[PDB]
């Protein structure tokens, strides 16, 4: 399934698959059920590291 | 708080369970030994007409096709 809950309304009832038009349905980067912006900050980092940002493309919020 | 679900990760740090130095994942279906898979790779075989799901050379997960 694409959710892991059978109450998350991003994934159609019937199938447990992602219901039409829907991109994701949870992660940091995930936003009503689309992918967030591309360089939507996600984690802060701290010393000289840059923060982590959306890809635009997936609803994890990956290592930059 | 850590970015290894497990502390038996070697993709982590044990001290700190973060990413260990030159690491960028420790898990998932586009994570090659602690390094995100190449941009296109197939990671999710799709049925009807739908496009296979894709790895994006920036994340270790294998998200929707868009």
């Amino acid at each position: 399934c694409d959710c892991s809950s059978p109450e998350n309304p991003c994934c159609d009832a019937a199938t447990c698959k992602l219901r039409p038009g829907a991109q994701c349905g949870e992660g940091l980067c995930c936003e009503q059920c689309k992918f967030s912006r591309a360089g939507k900050i996600c984690r802060i980092a701290r010393g000289d590291d840059p923060d982590d940002r959306c890809t635009g493309q997936s609803a994890d919020c990956p290592r930059y």
